[PDB]
Parts: structure tokens; sequence; C-alpha cells
């Protein structure tokens, strides 16, 4: 358990990185430089971890420092849009390149053994990946990386359905859930290169493709409900969030105003579900679960503050941004009562969820002026 602890604080130092690039482009080089020294950093020591938990065994560990691995690299990709650095941009390119490879060694070898916890996370580390590539190919204006990213995002969304219908038939609802996450971040990084390239079809096809996985997290978080595992609910909930960015993005590059109002709302049907699973969580004291769920509630923040800048919602984005330091503090809260507890799983989850409602509280600011 200490393996899968140590990657998922590595995790959450590379949404630190995240948040640091994303205040970068402020238009500060020295801070976008200070971001790029601490994502090789953290892709070094991810590395580090990968060997050892390769060496031990633990796929699942193994799993999620790839995943630390991809944040890195899209960290290094935003750092060169603000430093218009091509060379840079290159190796951002070259590190996402190697992290999607080392991913699909390890999903398939998960998934001959049987493990589709690991099998998911693994694709998650692919999609993650395919981000960084769209960010590096768009810094860099490379048409024909771009068209790559697309066709190798279909296929780990491919593969994430398959996963999908047979964890939903094994009743694995966590890889279930899992699978639906790879799904809703594979599609925001065919978004992504889509509008670089000024492809409304397929910016359509992503909008309608990422409802399907909306109303698939539903049910899976109405049947884990049902069957008590809060923390496949939770992992549903951050499925439903990831999906409400896919569907934003996509909207905001068609121009459907409509469709941004829609987002807010659902949205804060999401924030509010999470708020219900984390007391219901903190109740029983399934702390590992109730971090899921601060989880969700940043992302679902996030979700609302992209929709609210597109359509200039200063309201509903300072509600965004002071729901944002409730999160932060009760993550905090819930970090403390982790460690005092031996729980270091759920202490480094809750590190996770301070670093996703840093990146909106950074995503507000970059609107202001």
């Amino acid at each position: 358990h200490m393996l899968i602890a140590e990657a998922l604080e590595l995790i959450a130092e590379a949404l630190f990185a995240i948040a640091l690039a994303l205040l970068a482009i402020k238009k500060d080089k020295e801070l976008a430089k200070k971001a790029v020294e601490l994502a090789e950093k953290v892709y070094k020591e991810a590395e580090e971890l990968y060997k050892k938990a390769k060496k031990k065994g633990d796929l699942i560990a193994a799993a999620l420092a790839l995943i630390a691995q991809a944040l890195a690299a899209i960290a290094l990709a935003l750092a060169a849009i603000a430093l218009k650095d091509k060379e840079l941009a290159k190796k951002a390119y070259k590190l996402a390149e190697e992290v999607y490879k080392k991913a699909e060694k390890l999903y398939e070898e998960a998934k001959k053994k049987g493990d589709l916890i690991a099998a998911a996370l693994a694709l998650i580390a692919q999609a993650l990946a395919l981000i960084a590539l769209a960010l590096a190919a768009i810094a860099l204006g490379d048409k024909e990386k771009l068209k790559e990213v697309i066709e190798k995002a279909k296929e780990v969304y491919k593969k994430a359905e398959e996963l999908y219908k047979e964890a939903e038939k094994k009743g694995d609802l966590i890889a279930a859930a899992l699978a639906l996450i790879a799904q809703a971040l594979a599609l925001i990084a065919i978004a992504l290169a889509a509008i670089a390239l000024g492809d409304e079809e397929t910016l359509k096809e992503v909008k309608e493709k990422a409802k399907e996985v909306y109303e698939k997290a539903k049910k899976v978080a109405e049947e884990a409900e049902k069957k008590g595992d809060l923390i496949a609910a939770a992992l549903a909930l951050i499925a439903q969030a990831l999906a409400l960015i896919a569907i934003a993005l996509a909207a905001i590059a068609l121009g459907d105003e409509e469709e941004l109002k829609k987002v807010i709302e659902e949205a804060k049907k999401v924030y509010e579900e999470a708020k219900k699973i984390y007391e219901e969580a903190k109740k029983k004291g399934d702390l590992i679960a109730a971090a899921l769920a601060l989880i969700a509630q940043a992302l679902a923040l996030i979700a609302i503050a992209l929709a609210a800048i597109a359509l200039g919602d200063e309201e509903t984005l300072e509600e965004a941004r002071k729901e944002a330091e409730e999160v932060k503090k009760e993550a905090e809260e819930l970090a403390k009562e982790a460690e005092q507890k031996g729980n270091e799983i759920a202490a480094a989850l809750a590190e996770i969820a301070i670093a996703l409602a840093e990146i909106a509280i950074a995503l507000v600011e970059i609107a202001k002026k």
C-alpha cells in the first residue's frame, strides 16, 4: 500500500506544476521555467517508482506512476505555449510518446492477468498522454501531429469501451467507472486537437459521444450507491465531471451558448451530488471514498469555470471560485484526519483534491482582466 500512496503524491505534485504553468499564461517567463524544472523532476521520480512497482509486481502502482508521468508532460506542453519554445515543445512530445508506449504494454499485461482496475488506469495514462501531445502539437503548429492524436485517441476510446462492458458483466463497478474516465479524457484530447485543426464535424461527434459517457456514468453511480460502494460512486461522479468538460470544450469552439448554459446546470448537480457522497463516506469512515468525492467536486467546478469564462458570466465565475476555496479547506482537514489514522492512501488523494482546486482557482485568475 506504500507504493500506491507514493504514486498518488507524485500525481498531486504534477498537478501543482500544471497550475504553475497555467498561472504563467500573468505572462511570466521565469514562472514558466520554474514549472518546467518541477515537471522534469516529477517525471524522473515517477520513472524510478514505475521500475520499483514493476520489480515488485504492483501493476496498480505502476499505472499510477505513468499517470503522474503524463501529467508532467502536460505541464511541459503548457509551458511551451507560454514560452513559445519549439525545442521544449518537442521534448514534451517525445516524453508523452514514451508514456503512451509504456502504458500500452502495461494495459496488455494487466488484461491477460485479469486485473481490470490496473488495465483501466493504464488507459487513463494513455488518454492523459494524448492531451500532452495535443498541447505540444498546438505549440508547434504541426497538423500531422494533431491528426495522429485523433487516431490514437480513437483507439483508447474503443479499448475503454470493451473494458467497460467486460467490467459491467463481472460487477466490477470500480473498473467500469475508471474505464469511463479514460473515455472522457480521450474525448478531451480529440476536442483540443479538432479545435486547432478546425474540424467542426469531429467536434460535433465529441459532444454527442461525451453525452453518452455522461449517461453511462450516471447509471454506474446509481448502481454503486445501491450496492453500498461509495468508492465506485465517487469515481462515477468524476467521470461525469470530466465528460462535461469535454462537452464545454466542444460547445466553446462551435459557439453553442445554450449548451454551455446546460453544462453549468449539470455540473452544479454533480457538485451537489458529490457533497452528499462525502457526507455519507465520512459518516461510515470511508476516507478513501471521501477524498474521491472532493476530487469530483473540484473537477465539477473546473467545468463550471470553463463554461462561465466562455459565456462571460462573472457571477457564476465568482461563485465557482468561492466553492473552490471551500473544497481546498475541506481537503486540508481530511488530509489531517487521514494521516492521524494512518491512511496514507486517503491522505494522498486529499492532496490531489487540493491541487485540482488550485487549478480551478488558476483558471478564474486567467480570465480576470
